[PDB]
């Protein structure tokens, strides 16, 4: 209940559509001119932002302490607007929730929320041959249109969704370190 009106909030304050040259993708504005997206969008030197064309300053593919990939590219981008700052939405390690709200915002899912029950600290996958850190799971089949979903519980942002095997799906946890 409070969840999705949490949800429904934070994607119309800082969510947006991009194209890649690799798809279509929801896309998380975290604070200034700095957003997130799956690492697999791999966003060149112009994206498209709902339709427009956009200047990507710097990009930023994330790994952990051993070069373990995190799956997620932050992204800084040439734009006037800044992004209404939503650090303090996300914690410092991996949540664990019992009901969570993954908000999808593409052409092909445009406002669409799932509500997909329990999160859980997976940890390490192997994900289309790649070893992954950080992962949260939930037992929805999500399927491709959903990358850059944004995983969500009341009053916290808890990962992007980066994958799935058809049964289960995976977000790449967002913690507050990456934004410092
Ligand atoms: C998203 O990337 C996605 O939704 N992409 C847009 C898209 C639109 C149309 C067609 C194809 C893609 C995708 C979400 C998955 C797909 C099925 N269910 C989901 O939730 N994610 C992937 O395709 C990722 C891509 C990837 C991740 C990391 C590095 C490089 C690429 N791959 C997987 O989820 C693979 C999983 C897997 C599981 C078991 C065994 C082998 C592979």
């Amino acid at each position: 209940g409070p969840a999705f009106e949490f949800a429904v909030a934070m994607m119309k304050r800082n969510s947006s559509t991009v194209k890649t040259e690799y798809g279509e993708f929801t896309m998380l504005g975290i604070y200034d001119r700095w957003a997130v997206l799956p690492r697999h969008a791999k966003p060149g030197p112009t994206i498209l932002m709902n339709d427009q064309e956009v200047g990507v300053l710097d990009a930023k593919e994330l790994v952990d302490k051993d070069g373990t990939n995190l799956e997620l590219t932050l992204l800084k981008l040439n734009r006037n607007e800044k992004f209404r700052d939503i650090r303090g939405f996300l914690a410092k390690e991996e949540v664990e929730v019992n009901e969570a709200v993954l908000a999808i915002n593409t052409s092909k899912f445009p406002n669409m929320y799932i509500p997909v029950g329990q999160v859980t600290e997976y940890g390490f996958l192997n994900l289309g041959g790649t070893p992954t850190k950080r992962m949260l799971m939930y037992n929805f089949p999500t399927r491709a249109g959903q990358c850059g979903g944004v995983l969500m519980s009341t009053g916290k942002v808890l990962g992007i969704h980066v994958g799935g095997n058809g049964h289960q799906g995976f977000s790449a946890a967002l913690l507050k370190h990456y934004f410092n």
